[PDB]
């Protein structure tokens, strides 16, 4: 009966062994399973992560160039600007002077105009003398 | 005798008198012409760069407005450029929050799993440990 | 009576074969529903894991397919900034050609003035010879009727 | 006759002397009047010519300056343009590694329900083999 106990606390002893080495093996297959889905996430969120890290330092890169592009455009549509500003003031400086220029004209016609007037009668002066000389010198005297 | 004489000076002088202001007058029309000529041409030509002045002064008013349409085109396509930067950008976002509350989804679901499958496998355990427990009660050799 | 014992020995292997057999049916179904419980658990999991991935996707095909047309709406709007530029540059340049015309119209408009008046002030200096020339035989045929009629 | 002819003679010399010179005195007024819009003509034509020169430089330099805003606006073009192509690019890119990831944990779950099958038929082969060792072991 010492003997009947001891063999069945072995056999007790050899079940318990079993179980717990056979229920382990199912374990592992659980912890295999989670490993590889989490593995799997890892390495497609490292990929994302990467691809929406680009894209942000791409959208950088374009903000920096928009910037360079409205300074280079300040700068010019103010050059644009000046040189269409200058064409006026060229248009009112031509229009002005043209108008100077016909005044100048008109002005220069008074001053002509008194001075032809003094000689037109100095020369009347000299043609009436001439006249009068031939007729003293050519009538016959009284008698 | 004497008073014919005079008579004769008198009618020579008139005739003299009447000669001199007509070839005077025809000298005098000559300076008349010649300044009607130079003033109409002042007018003529005055009146053509007036023309012009008025048609250049239009065209500078329009060539400033069109000048200002396509400035603004230029702004307005910066304004394209620039907003659809800013969607994007908010895209960007959109698609990587979408992304991490997915992983987000898997990861709640799987702590639930996690306990579901503990409270399976225990239960397994019991069934398994039952079974054997049955096999040695029934074959084993009873005390005597 | 050792024959009575051995007798007693045939059924009793009987019974212990009929006990194993018992045992074994027992034991394989034992397995069989305790493995599917298990299983069932994995396709449980399996499914809940599918239907959120089936969930996501239409969420992340609804944003590709707003990104794609939003796109085609893009070349859109860039086709009509073409055009509007296309024809704004066309009127841009014509009214640079007419404005440079008008500086040479302008031009030529002043040295035609100054060329006619050069042609005027000749055609001027020939009116007064030919006035002066007139004189001058009025002045001699003048004098001439004076002589002639103051010897008479 | 002979007194007659020379009184004649010496007032027509005298007549021809005195209309040669009241004519040019008119004639120097005349010279002398055009000289004076003549100078005037020449120091305008100075000025307009000034003006007319600068004038053609400044529409030189205001065609080069519609030019390169006009060649900015047509760069941009390209730019937005290049925007909508790399966009393009990046969506086709996200949505087949989205495609792949589904892809990827489908042909997961097809391997994990062979390993939970193959770990099932190894614990049943177990626990039959526990049963006989157990069958075996009462019985002696």
């Amino acid at each position: 009966n010492k003997a009947l106990l001891a063999k069945r606390k072995r056999l007790e002893m050899y079940t318990k062994a079993s179980l717990k080495t056979s229920n382990q093996k199912i374990e592992h297959v659980w912890k295999t399973q989670q490993d590889q889905r989490q593995k799997l996430n890892q390495e497609y969120s490292q990929q994302f992560l990467t691809l929406f890290q680009q894209w942000d330092l791409d959208m950088q890169k374009a903000e920096e160039q928009e910037e360079k592009i409205l300074n280079m455009f300040r700068q010019q549509q103010k050059i644009l600007q000046q040189s269409r500003i200058v064409q006026s003031q060229r248009l009112k400086t031509i229009k002005q002077l043209y108008e100077q220029f016909i005044k100048s004209m008109e002005e220069l016609e008074k001053n002509h105009d008194n001075l032809l007037t003094g000689a037109q009668n100095e020369f009347k002066k000299e043609m009436a003398m001439l006249q009068k000389k031939i007729m003293m010198e050519t009538q016959q005297q009284e008698i």
